[PDB]
């Protein structure tokens, strides 16, 4: 990619490392693919620069279908990650529009395709840290992609939020909670609190109640993913397993 074959438009928002535009890219084939191009602030660090890079370079190399794509990398200053811009935007925001047109079969597949991203990340054992609707971009109607890697203390597993320790099992407690949000239609988990409250309510053994559309057998996964013991947690292996059999389900019902 050469910066020629890009072209900005306007902002789209800030991202942590600096300001993220909207553009299009016009690929050698002659087609234009809309695109969020990243850059990174000209005062950073030269360890920010290069997480910048090293998260980018796994953004490429990730290559999974329910997981944002990542076009292609300027590395020439002023450095550009070209991602590809989804048209229907953040999953969080599309829940609140479509509130009285989605159906549970839909909600749970989303569960599903994010659990799917999940267990590749399992597999080579890298921690996400942002399993957050907020972070779920909206595809297609039925195709969502997780976003970029990870504060969302509502989100938070007990040990992280404690400790800052984070790990699979972490991700499971915080794929849940991301869960409880999409059965919701984009709630914000402990809405009712102030992020100081949250350990003290999740040590007494507190949880977030059921989602009203929520199926009880979906609830009571969530409540095995929010066991306070990391150890005792589901791997998303075994979700995966667990969604696909509520999916298929809440799908026969539907029909």
């Amino acid at each position: 990619i050469a910066r020629e074959d890009v072209v900005l438009n306007r902002i789209l928002g800030e991202g942590f490392f600096g300001e993220v535009y909207e553009g299009v890219y016009t690929n050698h084939k002659g087609e234009k693919i809309n695109v969020a191009v990243k850059t990174c602030k000209k005062d950073c660090t030269l360890d920010n620069k290069e997480k910048f890079m090293s998260e980018a370079v796994i953004m490429k190399n990730l290559d999974h279908p329910h997981i944002v794509k990542l076009i292609g990398i300027i590395e020439e200053e002023p450095t550009w990650i070209i991602m590809e811009l989804y048209p229907y935007g953040e999953l969080g925001h599309y829940l609140e529009r479509n509130k009285n047109s989605l159906k549970v079969l839909t909600l749970v597949l989303y569960s599903l395709q994010i659990c799917k991203a999940m267990a590749y990340l399992e597999s080579i054992n890298c921690v996400h840290r942002d399993i957050a609707v907020r972070n779920i971009l909206v595809a297609s109607p039925e195709c969502v992609k997780l976003g970029d890697f990870g504060l969302p203390i509502k989100w938070m597993s007990p040990e992280s939020i404690n400790f800052r320790r984070f790990t699979t099992a972490s991700d499971v407690w915080m794929f849940a909670v991301c869960m409880w949000e999409i059965l919701s239609f984009g709630k914000q988990p402990f809405f009712w609190l102030e992020n100081k409250d949250v350990i003290g309510v999740l040590e007494k053994g507190d949880r977030l109640p059921k989602p009203d559309l929520c199926p009880p057998v979906l609830y009571t996964l969530m409540t095995r993913c929010w066991d306070y013991d990391p150890s005792d947690r589901p791997r998303f292996t075994e979700l995966v397993c667990s969604l696909s059999d509520v999916y298929q389900m809440e799908k026969d019902i539907a029909m």
